[PDB]
């Protein structure tokens, strides 16, 4: 609790590659971990610009951002100034697949983040190669302890151009670099949108809301 | 609207099997669909006593009962007089993989339900044959149509007796017998629970609560 | 010795596709040293069948597989008592069947209680469109698991002007006695419809299988 | 006639495991005409590796591979210009791992870049326990789809003290130019650690591979 405060800084890279093409993306951004709301604005650096829809890379870009309320462990804020690290595998129903990993350490008020990006065995004719997407639909993240360590898994779906969604099953394992408390079985419901960009997302602004809960009663 | 009431009831008959081992069950219940609020007896009749988590078949045993808000469209209330039925594939961790299909009829103030189940592969030191099992986790389920069909699809997860959990992804197929209104993409909350039963789950009494609603703003 | 090179067959489906219930008997002969079968199949109940026809005949017993003297033979060691399998078959768009096979002897000729279960085949895909012309060929590599016997297989549909539907199979074998169990080995499979009249109700079918043990070193 | 009875290899492999990054360089020979490779392989990075080596072996090339004359060789025409490959690779205990490799020829020496990332391996594991002893021998069945080749194959480690861990495989093959797309076809493998120091830093690595076409009729 003393090195968490009402407003915090972030900074990001993420290094990556998509069907085997390799980009980079940098970001500075803030947010307020007691509120579950942040904000940042992202530049690719490399390999701009992306041949695939950006929407695949906006959940890469920490949930210590998301509101927990006080009968819900909090796995995330209880692992600073330590940090964690998360690895996370994005199944997609055409068979495309992604996977990430995020290293989080915290350098006064600012958390920085370590990020790969890879991903493979997308359509050329798919929606994420021809960059059909709109946007993430709103989703509940499940989360749970296995092995001593906390699991989140959760169904995602883009919404497409024209109608219809394209589903993504997440399955994000969460690793504190230090002994915490554990939670018990809980949700956290997320919001993410890219409130804006240019032209070929060279630049995005990027919004994510999140709020912990314990389901029906 | 007409051929809906604030209290309906419930017959079913599942007839089924796990592991290649046949069974049957008859349930008799009752709800009320604008609280998605639900609740029923359940007998085994052929195959008793089960040598499996009786957990498994209770989503089994209508998203009629569920609580809709006048802002998400109600695919299942609309459904009736004629009806819907339901085809749902539950794929554990450890590779047990159950399917069920429900026809779902109404006569007067009861609906008639016409279960099928299938199981296999599931381990025999799995918790799903040693009955492990203490009850499901609430969830939260997606909804979004699909070639004109509405899908629900929800990551489950059942607590294990001494900690832990076990986790099912549920993919289910809704189709109403006659053209219905579609709506948007939402969520429903459910929590289900077996409230009480004989020491062989000859006899069983389960509740389910359920809601929709769109998620974080 | 209650294994014969010439041995008959008998069985009844009962089963259901998307909900909608069917029945197929079956009577036919095989060579299990020769690693080769033949069977007729006729819709007793459900027919005109309205899916494609090939999901089902890898439902309708490993024991017509040649082995060779240095692979343990699982199947021919569990006569007279016989044995059961129980199978998922995972299909690239979402469909998936789960069926099982309890497999008896009766003097020379062999019985299978058969259950055949689908759910979650697309109006428009394959196989609820009849746009299947065969499996290919394929080879089944078998493990010991837990005590019995696995096997698992990436089966294809060749379809109607061109392309190929993925299918994966993940059976579990179980003698009813103790017999000896093998090493990690492969069958080989060839199954073909040699003949049928115009909506299936009758189906001329044959199996060519042999176990060996892969690339030597 | 850019491909030779004798020809040279290169690599350098980039990746991370679990979030932990390495690189490995190798050195080797093979007879693509006789389906036959072997090399030398040296951990430049991030050793001693704290996962399994097994993992990691099938990404360091399908023109090593026995092709009858009655099959297309998509590989072998794919030169000089080369062609590339991504792979999804599933572990059944949730690991997954996938990787990419763009194959160029510089003069008889085949050049590759290959990323290579995993996440979600357990702790306790046979991955990050190391206690994997071999790939089986297997069966690729390949397959075009838009354009392109596609290569699954059901996978197998077997374990220290016995039983085999699963893993399937999903590649899809890309030449660089337009060649002949072949039939459906398999190809058979055996891959081989054949020497080793005490934590891998240098592992000495054989294949050997042949196309075929199944069994007939």
């Amino acid at each position: 609790m003393s090195v968490i405060k009402p407003d915090m800084k972030i900074k990001l890279r993420m290094e990556g590659a998509v069907n085997g093409h390799p980009f980079a993306i940098e970001g500075v951004g803030l947010g307020k971990p007691f509120e579950g709301k942040q904000s940042m604005d992202l530049k690719v650096k490399e390999g701009g610009p992306l041949p695939f829809a950006y929407d695949i890379l906006t959940t890469a870009f920490n949930r210590v951002f998301a509101k927990y309320p006080e009968n819900i462990v909090d796995y995330f804020k209880q692992s600073f100034p330590e940090g964690y690290s998360w690895e996370r595998s994005m199944s997609y129903e055409d068979g495309g697949i992604c996977i990430a990993t995020n290293d989080i350490t915290l350098d006064g008020d600012c958390y920085i983040y370590e990020i790969r990006f890879d991903g493979v065995n997308f359509p050329a004719n798919g929606p994420v190669m021809q960059k059909r997407t709109v946007k993430w639909e709103p989703s509940t993240e499940k989360l749970y302890v296995r092995d001593g360590v906390l699991k989140g898994d959760v169904n995602m779906a883009l919404s497409l151009e024209g109608g219809g969604h394209y589903r993504c099953d997440f399955k994000t394992t969460y690793k504190a670099k230090k002994v915490v408390q554990l939670p018990d079985y809980h949700f956290v419901d997320h919001h993410i949108e890219i409130k804006s960009h240019d032209k070929d997302y060279s630049n995005v602004n990027l919004h994510e809301h999140a709020e912990a809960h314990s389901g029906l009663p």
